[PDB]
């Protein structure tokens, strides 16, 4: 029954998974003086314009947009990856107030929310292969701050009114995720893991340097869902975020 609580948050992830502790674990501060360009990264390929979304569903944690990952469409290539791996869905985390929410830090800077657009390997052959494979999974993440609007969000914003409460879920086609990035692909890489349980090891993360803007009334509309279910007390879904992990044998490395 793991959470965000007190008494089923991040601190007590370990019983339940004892990789909680591992060697890789995401996610990570990134220490920009530190972090060393790479020459031996190509360039990174972010092709998502035949993505096809289905749905969006709160599942007690976030909400997912969901994408059709039958076929090779929405795609992430090039950058420090080998091969081609599917976009399945997207989620963020992000926190009760502005100065708190995002699971990645940057000069232990913490932003609004954290963008997740998750991918997985295609030449393991289906997505519970691939999360046995320490090469599995490219996750793609993208800072969020409080400024101007992001058009490109709205749709998101829009539709949460009616997935409040843990397994709701509503239609959620024809969305377009090229408009939540931000301009520059600039980025950091290391390898790490999902940032909730099973909390495996099987992550090539890629993190973006420059922040996509939301406005105040956009993330308050993130606020106002509901990690329990239906007719249940209101916890709002608020803080779903883990902190910064052991970086242990790691390297960040810089794109630019
Ligand atoms: C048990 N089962 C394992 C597979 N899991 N499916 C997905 S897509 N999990 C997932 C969890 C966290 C991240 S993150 N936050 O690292 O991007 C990315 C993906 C669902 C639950
Ligand atoms: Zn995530």
């Amino acid at each position: 029954h793991w959470g965000y609580g007190k008494h089923n948050g991040p601190e007590h992830w370990h019983k339940d998974f004892p990789i909680a502790k591992g060697e890789r674990q995401s996610p990570v501060d990134i220490d920009t003086h530190t972090a060393k360009y790479d020459p031996s990264l190509k360039p990174l390929s972010v092709s998502y314009d035949q993505a096809t979304s289905l749905r969006i569903l709160n599942n007690g944690h976030a909400f997912n947009v969901e994408f059709d990952d039958s076929q090779d469409a929405k795609v992430l290539k090039g950058g420090p990856l080998d091969g081609t791996y599917r976009l399945i869905q997207f989620h963020f985390h992000w926190g009760s107030l502005d100065g708190q929410g995002s699971e990645h830090t940057v000069d232990k800077k913490k932003y609004a929310a954290e963008l997740h657009l998750v991918h997985w390997n295609t030449k393991y052959g289906d997505f519970g292969k691939a999360v046995q494979q320490p090469d599995g999974l490219a996750v793609l993440g993208i800072f969020l701050k409080v400024g101007s609007a992001k058009p490109g969000l709205q749709k998101v914003v829009d539709v949460l009114d009616s997935i409040k409460t843990k397994g709701k879920s509503a239609d959620f086609t024809n969305f377009d995720p090229r408009g939540l990035l931000p301009e520059s692909l600039d980025y950091w890489t290391y390898p790490g893991s999902l940032t909730t349980p099973p909390l495996l090891e099987c992550v090539t993360w890629i993190v973006l340097k420059e922040p996509i803007s939301v406005s105040s009334e956009q993330v308050l509309k993130f606020r106002k869902l509901n990690f329990n279910g239906e007719g249940e007390p209101e916890e709002l879904m608020v803080d779903n975020w883990r902190p910064a992990q052991p970086l242990k044998n790691r390297q960040i490395k810089a794109s630019f």
